């Protein structure tokens, strides 16, 4: 695994520098919401909407496993299938998602990536569309989740408590980012968090973060 190079207060500084409101929350203040990761839960998107998911307890990352491919600059279906099997072998059921309004283009993160909204940040675009990616993930043993409703995220939780995660609540929505999980998969963490913040910004999400720590 890789590790975080940056500290929580720096993350906060980084966010405030981007015009965000950000603070540090102690895991003890969330003893109730913080759930231990269940290896049977899908590693899914930070999306705060409800969905047909029945495999809870998995870590949250932008676009599900797309976050891993995005961070590493993996842009092929085969590479995506590699990542799908890698995730499955590291204690999590891999997945990507779409919704009922825009089908596979229902994942804000991937749409941003596919449409080049990450060009300015120097990210290689994927070499496949949302439909190809989803089917490729499925064929490699991954899950295709489907959301519904509208985005009503009120806050962004950047959880740094390893082995723990936060779940969606469609009636009181929030974006959830398990930063500790980027470390587990050897991603450039700073680079991952910045990508997550930019994702929320470009989707017009709430620029308010709560950084959860042990």
């Amino acid at each position: 695994g890789s590790h975080m190079s940056i500290t929580p207060p720096q993350i906060v500084s980084a966010l405030r520098g981007r015009g965000w409101k950000a603070s540090i929350v102690k895991a003890s203040t969330m003893s109730s919401e913080l759930k231990r990761v269940d290896p049977q839960g899908i590693l899914k998107c930070v999306d705060g909407r409800g969905s047909d998911n029945t495999q809870f307890g998995g870590p949250k990352m932008p676009g599900g496993i797309y976050a891993i491919a995005h961070n590493r600059g993996v842009t092929t279906l085969e590479g995506l299938k590699d990542i799908t099997r890698e995730v499955a072998s590291k204690g999590h059921v891999p997945s990507v998602h779409g919704d009922h309004s825009s089908d596979m283009l229902g994942c804000g993160f991937f749409k941003l990536w596919l449409t080049g909204r990450f060009d300015d940040m120097g990210y290689p675009r994927p070499e496949f569309d949302a439909d190809q990616g989803a089917l490729a993930v499925r064929a490699a043993g991954g899950v295709i989740e489907m959301h519904h409703g509208s985005h009503e995220e009120k806050v962004v939780y950047i959880n740094l408590v390893s082995g723990m995660t936060l779940e969606p609540n469609e009636h009181d929505q929030r974006f959830i980012v398990d930063g500790w999980a980027a470390s587990k998969f050897g991603l450039d963490v700073v680079k991952f968090l910045v990508a997550a913040a930019a994702t929320v910004e470009m989707l017009g999400g709430p620029k308010k973060a709560k950084i959860v720590i042990p």
